């Protein structure tokens, strides 16, 4: 009578500690009285285990040294099946089935459709987005397109690929864009690749950075203003929370957010926070987005609103802008990991009862 | 010794049929001197097995009642692992490992991402388009949403869900339209639960038949012109075969075009692919209205392809014989993997 609830967290990418410290205050916070949570972590080498609770995480207070305890069993996913889809790699033996998973892996392959993909190849139900909606708000360049499409504001930008790389002359891109100028990576998390360009030689260096860990390359124009998150919540009747401000500074990844400063409520005018609540559901649905997602915005001196980004599957430690701007919005961190369990199954429901011929 | 190739198809999909008759077809031609074949059927439950390529396929020459001979072994997979992905799900014994994976898998789970992020995470090389491309491509709302933005044209649509779906009249979509019109889920393969309409009867109809198979519906101008299809071959430089006609159930290869008209359509299939980032292989089907103009009907990252099947007959029709093709799709995988893999982590 209690749903087994496995957390996925860890995983190959450089955010696996934010992960673990995500999935350290899941743990801590999820209701006891409906669910049994069972701890599957996936170590630096991308590999799944069973950890035991008691003993899941080494440093567990220490951002910088935390890590995930290494394990005797390894996990293989049966393809196809209901119940059980989790064994023993080694040797067969079936796990417990789980009923639900909350997948908390931040950035490649948790958060871009790979391991969505996976779960539901396994009929495993889970927490976020789903496939297709994951894939696209990673791709910096596709979401932006879609945007675009629907009549939000982002800002103007052009994309490198590899073949169309060198049809454009810096001082293109300068007509075409004004300084200053930021060049990322399409597919990435957390600033890396990113880069302030104001120059001709910064901008080539940058490109040739960004290029380094991605085929497409994002370059976009610059925009002033004070960086706002919203934090949306549901599958067909999306909520939008309260805002809340970020503050980034030009002057410098184990910490979410990298460290920067966060206040929750965002000391904005409540008509202006309505606005951006207003359009971060708009992103959500131009975007496809299930169960949550953080939509980031820059707000302009006049109060325009541009969408910077969308994270499906955003920070989740006691501490991290998503859940603090819930429990700033009426929503406990509890009631708000038990909302998003139950979103997962609705749509789960809801899948499944489609008919396939 | 040889690269191993994994042929995965069947599935747990309408199109199931047709993807035994895919592979068969694969099976029989694959350069047997380059590769050896492992056969990784998947059957209507969406289990996964290895087959034996002797005896693999009950009812083999009979389009209807072909079907995937049971087996003993069901497959598991093993996330994180670079060799040995794939094991015995009863005991754990692992497959020796496959070097390349070529889906055949027509819509449902292989043909819109979900496959591709299993394979993936297994670090399996594979054919064809990756995840989002093939997801995007399998929505045919968000396809046609990129394919727009891109100042490419498309059928003028709107889309339904199932918060908006009352909201439209029928006859308010009509003065948006006009008639006839079609209605489709946005997400299924080869027509299933697509309706011509006419009146409000029938789209009341077809609108409720629709939202059967998926959470939304495109509901769409009907476009008056011929059915050309094109096939498009590559990863970073595609190569555009010569386009084939659909006729009033008549395959037509090459279409009876102009010239101009074969190289417009040719420099559109491209064009679409670049825009929804295919990858290995697609085939672009457009209406070509009575004053030339090129309407995109659709993007298929994962064509029917038999001997006999359009996306074949295209390259056959312009050089490209089908035991070659099937090489180049392999080679092209590969080179996409080890392009993947040059790329920096930090
Ligand atoms: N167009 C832009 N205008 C102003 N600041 C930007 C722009 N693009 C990026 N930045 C700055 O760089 C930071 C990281 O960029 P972002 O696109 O959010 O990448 P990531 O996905 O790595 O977080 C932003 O939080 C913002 O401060
Ligand atoms: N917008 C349209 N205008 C004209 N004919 C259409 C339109 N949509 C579909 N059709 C006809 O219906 C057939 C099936 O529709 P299609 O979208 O190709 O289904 P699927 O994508 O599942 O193959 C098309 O090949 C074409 O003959
Ligand atoms: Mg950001
Ligand atoms: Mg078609």
């Amino acid at each position: 009578a209690k749903l087994r609830v496995g957390i996925v967290f860890g995983g190959k990418s450089a955010e696996h500690e934010v992960s673990l410290q995500s999935a350290k205050n899941i743990v801590d916070a999820i209701d006891k009285t409906r669910f049994d949570v069972v701890l599957l972590g996936i170590d630096k080498a991308g590999q799944w285990h069973v950890n035991d609770a008691e003993n899941y995480l080494q440093n567990a207070d220490d951002p910088a040294h935390i890590a995930l305890r290494p394990s005797a069993i390894s996990l293989a996913q049966v393809p196809g099946k209901h119940q059980h889809q989790l064994i023993n790699a080694q040797n067969g033996q079936p796990l417990p089935t789980v009923d639900v998973i909350f997948p908390i892996v931040h950035g490649t392959l948790g958060e871009d459709g790979s391991l969505q993909g996976m779960l539901r190849v396994a009929n495993l139900p889970f927490v976020g987005s789903d496939v297709l909606s994951s894939a696209a708000c990673m791709d910096k360049d596709v979401a932006k397109r879609l945007l675009r499409d629907a009549g939000l504001n982002i800002a103007p930008f052009i994309t490198l690929t590899r073949t169309n790389r060198h049809a454009f002359s810096f001082a293109e891109v300068e007509s075409r864009l004004g300084l200053p100028l930021f060049v990322k990576p399409a597919n990435q998390g957390s600033s890396v690749g990113v880069s302030k360009v104001a120059n001709e030689a910064q901008y080539q260096q940058a490109v040739a950075l960004a290029f380094e860990f991605d085929h497409k390359v994002v370059v976009e124009q610059g925009i002033k203003g004070r960086e706002i998150e919203c934090a949306v919540l549901g599958n067909d009747n999306p909520q939008a929370s309260t805002c809340g401000e970020i503050v980034l500074n030009s002057e410098f990844k184990y910490i979410d957010d990298n460290g920067a400063q966060v206040v929750v409520p965002a000391q904005i005018p409540s008509e202006v926070n309505d606005k951006i609540r207003a359009i971060a559901i708009q992103a959500y649905q131009t975007l496809g987005c299930a169960g949550m997602a953080r939509v980031d915005v820059f707000l302009t001196a006049d109060n325009e609103v541009v969408i910077n980004e969308i994270n499906t599957l955003p920070g989740f430690t006691n501490i991290s802008m998503y859940p603090k701007l819930w429990q700033a919005s009426g929503l406990g961190y509890t009631d708000l990991i038990s909302r998003l369990i139950e979103l997962a199954l609705e749509r789960h429901t809801a899948n499944n009862a489609l008919k396939t011929t």
